């Protein structure tokens, strides 16, 4: 707290749960998506690294658009983006702002670049933008526009926006228009699916072989990374369920391993989030919108 002065409630409330410093998380627990991690370590950490190099017609987008369907690790890919950039993480939903906090919000989507603007270099997470850039919802809606031009108004800033839709076709052309960039991330490949698993499971007994991954990448077809996990909680709840009244006496360690079979009824009751029909609608929105 320092240089600049609101409400000193509002900047506590960043520090708090906005403001995140990450250092040397690298890709870290994101599974997969090489062509994102590729693009997002050529437009935002290479630029934040060698600001020297990338100007001119180098210069960096100031906005970049992360798409596709819900549950992708989107958030988290912003956090390991800014921590190979070394730079100041401010996470933050449309949502937080257009409910939880209004009113305040436009003072304090003001007083987030502000922020921003001195921790340089700074990433801003803003998940579920396509609410902010579609009543107090529209005084703030425009106080985050305003904001927004600012950075595309400061040329030497290591300042990006980061912005995450699950709707991105839900944006008008002007909207669009502050996004250079757009990634589409998109649900695990299969290798990536049990990849996932694996780390849900360290710390749970099990009995999964990699013949078993097979059979479990097999069946996890069209699942997010946010269903695995669903996925891997029913699973484990096999064993529990075996039990019975001993639940409150039995050691531990005596609970039944988990095994395939748990995942294959597991499987039966935790299906997909998306629909096929919108898996296409996400592709035909990228090959005409996103940077392929
Ligand atoms: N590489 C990955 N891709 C997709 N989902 C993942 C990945 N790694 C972990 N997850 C799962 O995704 C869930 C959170 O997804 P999140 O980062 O909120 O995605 P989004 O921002 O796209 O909704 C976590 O519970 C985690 O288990």
């Amino acid at each position: 707290p320092t240089l600049k002065h609101f409400d000193e409630n509002i900047i506590s409330l960043i520090e708090s749960e906005i403001m995140s410093v990450n250092n040397e998380i690298g890709w870290a627990d994101v599974a997969g998506l090489e062509g994102a991690k590729k693009a997002l370590r050529e437009i935002v950490v290479l630029p934040f690294k060698r600001p020297d190099v990338f100007t001119g017609i180098r210069a960096p987008p100031k906005g970049v658009l992360l798409f596709g369907p819900p549950g992708t690790g989107k958030t988290m890919i912003g956090r390991c983006v800014a921590s190979q950039c070394k730079a100041t993480f401010f996470n933050i939903s449309a949502s937080s702002l257009t409910s939880k906090w209004v009113g305040e919000g436009e003072k304090l989507v003001r007083a987030l670049f502000s922020v921003a603007r001195l921790k340089l270099p700074s990433v801003i997470f803003i998940d579920e933008i396509d609410s902010l850039l579609s009543e107090s919802s529209r005084r703030i809606k425009t106080e985050f526009l305003v904001q927004l031009d600012g950075v595309n108004t400061a040329p030497d800033e290591r300042l990006l926006v980061l912005g995450a839709t699950n709707r991105p076709q839900e944006l008008d052309e002007a909207a669009r228009r502050r996004f250079q960039k757009r990634l589409y991330i998109a649900l695990p490949e299969p290798e990536s699916r049990t990849q996932i698993v694996q780390n849900l499971l360290v710390g749970t007994r099990h009995d999964i072989t990699n013949h078993n991954l097979e059979r479990i990448r097999e069946l996890t077809d069209g699942y997010s990374g946010a269903d695995m996990r669903q996925l891997c909680t029913e699973a484990a709840m096999g064993p529990i369920r075996d039990i019975g009244d001993d639940i409150e006496t039995i050691d531990k360690d005596d609970i039944r391993a988990v095994t395939v079979m748990d995942f294959a009824e597991a499987a039966r009751v935790v299906r997909p989030t998306v629909d096929d029909s919108q898996l296409d609608a996400y592709a035909a929105w990228d090959k005409k919108f996103g940077c392929l």
